């Protein structure tokens, strides 16, 4: 069990390019994806849901329609904005509901 990690892929973005956050180190027996802007879980900067059983991604509140959650966590953001600088947490939930969250840091330039 490797500590899930995220990394953002490129750390830094030219505005107006993509960024992919990288998962590392996803644990077994998940359900879904959760990507959140800011440091932490958040329904309220919630970017996306992702059922991993259904490959059904759900918009939370803070998606911009830019987001692109992989089945392998990854969050992709396209056509980043000047806004879009700063961190971003994946939540792994498990089936088991122990749940396991990463934080996640790009610089939009
Ligand atoms: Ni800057």
């Amino acid at each position: 069990g490797a500590q899930l990690t995220t990394e953002s892929m490129p750390f830094n973005v030219a505005e107006g390019k993509e960024v992919l956050l990288l998962v590392h180190n996803l644990p077994q027996q998940l359900f879904g994806y959760s990507w959140y802007k800011g440091e932490r879980v958040d329904g309220n900067r919630q970017i996306v849901g992702y059922a991993i059983g259904t490959q059904q991604a759900t918009p939370g509140p803070a998606n911009s329609g830019r987001e692109t959650i992989y089945p392998n966590a990854s969050l992709l953001i396209q056509n980043v904005t000047q806004n879009d600088t700063g961190f971003y947490t994946l939540q792994v939930i498990k089936s088991d509901l122990v749940n396991e969250e990463a934080t996640g840091q790009f610089h939009v330039y």
